[PDB]
């Protein structure tokens, strides 16, 4: 019969990347996770009320244009389930990385807890990086996951560590 190859995708066996996956830009648009194979990528959730918010951004935006030669990307989740860390519009959350100089995409409309959390978040919190001893789920916002240029998840950092515990392990990738 006609065809070489089909799938189901039942279930998270045939999950091997953010590019199985795909989430709204800030401006409600489809992000295809695909375009980051062959790019060294981060996969992290923001908010403008941490208490390291711009602890982390002023070092994120950096790091981006340091390894903006070597292809270094990171996909940003504006995140509230957590507790006080991102009450406003998304209109607010767009010009607020704006405001730190950044010149990657502001991404919207995803959850990282809960049943109904984004399969993207739910693939990375089951990947051996992601999970717990116990029940699981993400300690805190800007919690950070590291995928190396195949898109397979290498390293995870807790919601308290900088961008610049990253660029310790980024260099080796590429």
């Amino acid at each position: 019969g006609p065809g070489h190859m089909s799938a189901s995708r039942d279930d998270w066996r045939a999950a091997r990347s953010m590019h199985e996956f795909s989430a709204k830009d800030i401006d409600g648009h489809m992000v295809n996770l695909d375009k980051y194979r062959g790019f060294v990528s981060i996969v992290t959730n923001v908010a403008s009320q941490c208490g390291k918010t711009e602890v982390n951004y002023t070092q994120l935006v950096d790091l981006h244009a340091r390894y903006a030669e070597r292809g270094l990307r990171i996909l940003a989740f504006p995140s509230n389930q957590f507790g006080k860390q991102e009450p406003g519009s998304n209109e607010e959350i767009k010009e607020f990385a704006a405001g730190y100089n950044v010149k990657f995409d502001m991404f919207s409309k995803i959850e990282v807890n809960g049943d109904d959390a984004h399969p993207l978040w739910k693939w990375m919190k089951i990947q051996p990086k992601g999970k717990g001893i116990l029940g699981n789920a993400i300690k805190w916002n800007f919690t950070k996951f590291l995928i190396d240029k195949n898109g397979v998840v290498v390293k995870r950092y807790g919601p308290m560590e900088e961008p610049l515990v990253i660029e310790k392990d980024l260099p080796h990738y590429f």
